[PDB]
């Protein structure tokens, strides 16, 4: 069903500069604004995020998506000009497709939680050549392995050629450490035998944008 | 035969352009036709922004000499666009005899494009000469569905530090992504060390690309 | 089962400080007098300068969330020595349930003696190792704790840190004589455990210092 | 015999544009070749200048000499980054070699391309039976034979630097470098390698046009 | 019977002064206030040129790494420490070998000056320190064997688990340089090769009076 809708989900991730200015009245309303505009063409933010301190190279990560890849790209240089957008240095920036699985919580799913954890996955060379029944029992076993933490969403996006990997994966949940726990179980299932890349983690606090500005250094 | 040299240049902005940026598109576009008197071609435009946070400007242009394209990369670097820009990856290759090309055959304009360099396994040019060719017929076959993707496999030992440079064209993004995943079935994925950076984008011609740059 | 997030953060000199350095240090000590009426503890900072070319200070601080280890960090870099540094490395972990002890304090909560030198290094182990048999990792990460046996000076901390950024494990060693901390690394290199290792670097080692004396003997 | 007893260091120091040179670079080229003239009465030999600009994004100018001694090509070095070209230039990568039991020595005639990579084999490459060694490094000459247009060089670099050997490979056509680098790669000894890049190659160019034709 | 001993590598931001007078004497003289508290400078050496990425590097030791890394922040608030980037220093010590009663690094007993160094850090292999104690012992027999025609080439191994990256930090000094190229090469041929994971950057350069290092500088 929502197989057959086209949605380009992109998540770009800058560090500061330096800092921002001690003065900075209107930083932020001028990014709200934006974002309103772009939620007008369809441009969804489905959020921003503090990554400061989780990571010494990031400190912001914005989450948008859209009907076509251009729409993105004018997003992006279009938050680059901004006067926030000035002040950070592009550090990560990778878009993703929905295609249907083989065997998407973000376009079901709208309801905030706290915090995010996107990483890009790379499978080993031999997983898309393995017999079928293979594949099929692993991508069903780490689901049943899964199924403990049914209060973290999981996004997992095909990025084929949009980019230097296979997938990029995005968890949302309300407590971090549900997170660490989910990921830290998901340890032993077979599929961890087929992997190849999975850095870096983009990991923080979902924030509105005004709050986020004022909290950066 | 017939030596043709393609390069494919990667630029980022050193930060963004000018708010006032008149002429910077013209100039480009005044160099290009120039170089066009030279028989080299600008086959495209692409912007990468976005879709990478380290490009946002890829160039590709083929001659037939590599000594054609180093002028021209310098002339581009001289402009007041090319003197806003960061050189981050530059990599040529030149269409050689394959053992068993669309961008000389076919220029008919696509909307999107994905570009990256390859190395084989250190195996893969020793095993029987069967095996090679099995495997690289097969993934002919499995790329049969994509005939809207236009693929260029060009070779570039010595070159740089890869063996070829690939180049897929096509109006819709999503058939290079399904072809792509496509092709992780195919049994020469048992045979790969290298395939990124990937550098995918739109063709734009270069006053749009220019206005539209952060 | 009480969380404890615990973040390292590493900073080098963008320069050198100003030979007038005046109260550099007295703005980074008021900062962590108002952190710690918040309980957010910094346990220490660090002298990492000399021992690795692109690290000179290391903050190791712990707070009830995430939220405000991101708070005191982006408050520390708007003090002037945080506008003379740039950031490194800085990673956050937390510690979960061990898989075979009942063990639910943290070392550096349970033990806050000071020690006079740390090694923090991430920990990421091969893709197999939680595949094992339960009774080998069990038994590897049994015989890991009997070869330490003779190193009771050497204050271990093991935290976990799946997901918060690309490690699995973030790893401190606080020891009063540096080579003891070398001198069980060494020794634990025989250890099985030692053939389901990915990656372990980088290691930020160093001295611990109140920031007046740090402040002061930084380029 | 006197082949593999004479010592001769070699050096081949890239180099990348901080920016672009100005338009008024009268003198610049004079300066570098001033210098280079004042080496060789010193037997420091400058065999080429290279352009490199273009097929790589972060190298633009290759310099390879070569001397009786790796002091005389460091004092060289930092001579060249004095001059007004070299200040206008970032160090990229820069590897001493030591000929030990090379067409660098044999054949001074110009050649219009080069193409310089390191090297290093596998861990066991060197622990591997005298014969196996032998047969593949003999293979290997037969493939190469179809090429005589390609000169090549293959001088030992162990302990001064990452790296075991540098490569330089120098011809008329590109093409041909390209053509045997491609057939070389059914060679046995492909199966014995660990680390073969970065590979810089690049136009001869006499340093006026080279210094004319950088951005 | 601990001296905690470090390499300092460092490259220039661009150049020095054309008029660089009091560059050198200005370090001689934090050389000779360091010698004053027993922190030793053994040398140092121009890289320059055989690496795009750094042009010196200091070998100091001291009894405790507190006073080296006091050293290098001295040095970095020197005019010639102020024209320099940091690039990689790493610190070790003697450690007691696993196979021998030897209790004082050869550089604390030998202080002799040689033209020449190589310095690099190693990494073994996760299996070597797992091995049979005889077939380490063996392997590390044998690399001594073959090492005995280069008497000429002095050798330091020093322990550097924890305090860095690495395993060991190597240091090669000789008067001439082609032998510690023919020694390592040479050295290709041991069994212990089966058992490296890293061993760069490598650091190669020629031992000078700073005087002459800071003279013969871009």
């Amino acid at each position: 069903d929502l197989n057959e809708v086209i949605r380009y989900t992109l998540w770009s991730v800058f560090k500061l500069k330096d800092t921002l200015p001690e003065d900075r009245a209107g930083y932020a309303d001028e990014v709200q604004e934006l974002f309103d505009q772009l939620a007008a063409k369809d441009v969804t933010i489905r959020g921003t995020y503090d990554l400061s301190g989780l990571r010494a190279d990031a400190d912001l990560m914005i989450w948008w998506h859209a009907e076509t890849a251009d729409q993105l790209q004018e997003a992006y240089n279009l938050f680059r000009r901004t006067k926030l957008g000035r002040a950070l240095e592009p550090v990560w920036s990778n878009m993703a497709l929905h295609r249907p699985a083989e065997f998407p919580a973000f376009l079901a799913d709208e309801t905030p939680r706290n915090y995010i954890s996107v990483y890009p996955f790379v499978r080993s060379y031999d997983w898309y050549l393995l017999p079928d029944e293979d594949r099929r029992r692993m991508l069903a076993d780490h689901l049943k392995m899964a199924r403990g933490y049914p209060d973290v969403r999981a996004n997992t996006v095909a990025s084929f050629s949009l980019g230097d990997y296979e997938w990029i994966l995005a968890f949302e949940a309300d407590e971090l450490h549900r997170i660490v726990d989910l990921m830290r179980h998901l340890r032993g299932s077979e599929a961890r035998r087929h992997v190849r890349e999975e850095i870096p983690f983009y990991t923080g606090r979902r924030k509105d944008i005004g709050e986020l500005v004022a909290g950066l250094a």
